[PDB]
């Protein structure tokens, strides 16, 4: 039902979090629009400086908003609905431990669920689907989208 009214869309990282190093936090959401862009006409262009409408950054337990994270685990992340500037943004939590490895909460499995919200899906009752309401690990080594996000995906952009 809700979707983007345009296939350009840009992104901007305010930070890369000392948990990891820069190169390796690049990768990790490029995956992640990789995996999407793979079946989705939408084109993903990242911006040295200036506002872009997919702002991602970390925050801490305090984010200046009535939902403050509760510790470590719980809310590994949210983002708002596709809005004018506010909406499309990402928050993350800086309290959390961010690895690329089988360790604490994934960075990938995170970044992309928060990413197939934006796009207008929903949560997944299937465990293989990356909108699994639970955090689990999985070999990203050939993961791709399941026939489930594939058919949804595509019945929102065609
Ligand atoms: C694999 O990617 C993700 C991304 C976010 C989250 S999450 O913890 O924020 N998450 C799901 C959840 C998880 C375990 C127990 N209860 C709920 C949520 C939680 C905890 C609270 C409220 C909203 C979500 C949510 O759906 N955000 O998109 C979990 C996994
Ligand atoms: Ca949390
Ligand atoms: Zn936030
Ligand atoms: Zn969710």
């Amino acid at each position: 039902t809700l979707k983007w009214s345009k296939m350009n869309l840009t992104y901007r990282i305010v930070n890369y979090t000392p948990d990891m190093t820069h190169s390796e936090v690049e990768k990790a959401f490029k995956k992640a629009f990789k995996v999407w862009s793979d079946v989705t006409p939408l084109n993903f262009t990242r911006l040295h400086d200036g506002i872009a409408d997919i702002m991602i950054s970390f925050g801490i337990k305090e984010h200046g908003d009535f939902y403050p994270f509760d510790g470590p685990s719980g809310l590994l992340a949210h983002a708002f609905p596709p809005g004018p500037n506010y909406g499309g943004d990402a928050h993350f939590d800086d309290d959390e431990t961010w690895t690329s490895s089988s360790k604490g909460y994934n960075l990938f499995l995170v970044a992309a669920h928060e990413f197939g919200h934006s796009l207008g899906l929903d949560h997944s009752k299937d465990p293989g689907a990356l909108m699994f309401p639970i955090y689990t690990y999985t070999g990203k080594s050939h993961f791709m989208l399941p026939d489930d996000d594939v058919q949804g995906i595509q019945s929102l952009y065609g």
